[PDB]
């Protein structure tokens, strides 16, 4: 299966488990190059990371060069390597002035338009402690925590909705939707497997679009599959 249906695995492998590269109050070394700014010395692995953090315009890279930015992100292995030298997509935020306690994101989870139990009390209750927020890591805490309740991707624990799927699960099938105060509405396939390759499918997380974490709402849409 992973030779012939690669992108099924990388995007169970993107989201089932919770290991974002995280860090605080941080900035960039040196000037920006073009679109992208570079991030020394981040605990990973077997030592450390220097990460690349593209966005989509020059402009985004200028604008946040030279501050202090909370960094949350997927990362990939760029583009040869080495292991120490780690890739990924978007994921900035400014941080003076952005950090609050633990906000609880309001989330609704629908099978067919039925609405299912979700748990605000726990620890990965999809929540941040940002003011201002990206998209990708509210996606990121989402995407985990439908996995660990109810096994969107396949091989976990939660067996009530079967495993008919392509994803070998319940479903292969359902959009996530970032519903911000402005009406602008935020939708992406919680099934698309892109170009079969992880980077192809974290460069949507590119435009670094953000959103205050008390002016949106998250709709999670799953389509059972039948057959
Ligand atoms: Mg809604």
């Amino acid at each position: 299966y992973e030779m012939s249906s690669v992108g099924v695995i990388n995007l169970r492998n993107m989201y089932s488990t919770y290991d974002p590269t995280e860090v605080k109050g941080k900035i960039n070394e040196g000037p920006p190059f073009s679109g992208s700014l570079f991030y020394k010395n981040i605990p990973y692995g077997n030592s450390s990371i220097e990460l690349k953090v593209e966005m989509n315009s020059v402009e985004k890279a200028n604008f946040f060069s030279g501050k202090r930015v909370d960094i949350f992100t997927l990362e990939y292995s760029p583009p040869s390597n080495s292991n120490i030298k780690k890739n990924s997509y978007g994921g900035i935020t400014l941080s003076d002035g952005n950090r609050i306690d633990k906000k609880n994101i309001p989330v609704n989870i629908f099978i067919d338009g039925v609405q299912q139990k979700y748990s605000y009390t726990d620890i990965s209750t999809v929540s941040t402690d940002k003011k201002e927020v990206t998209i990708q890591e509210l996606d990121v805490k989402s995407r985990y925590y439908l996995q660990k309740h109810f096994n969107i991707y396949g091989f976990g624990d939660v067996k009530d909705f079967g495993r008919s799927s392509r994803f070998q699960s319940g479903f292969e099938e359902g959009n996530i939707i970032f519903h911000l105060n402005s009406g602008e509405r935020i939708s992406y396939n919680m099934f698309d497997t892109g170009h079969g390759d992880r980077e192809s499918m974290l460069k949507k997380y590119s435009d670094n679009k953000t959103a205050y974490s008390d002016q949106l709402h998250i709709d999670i849409y799953l389509v059972k599959f039948n057959k």
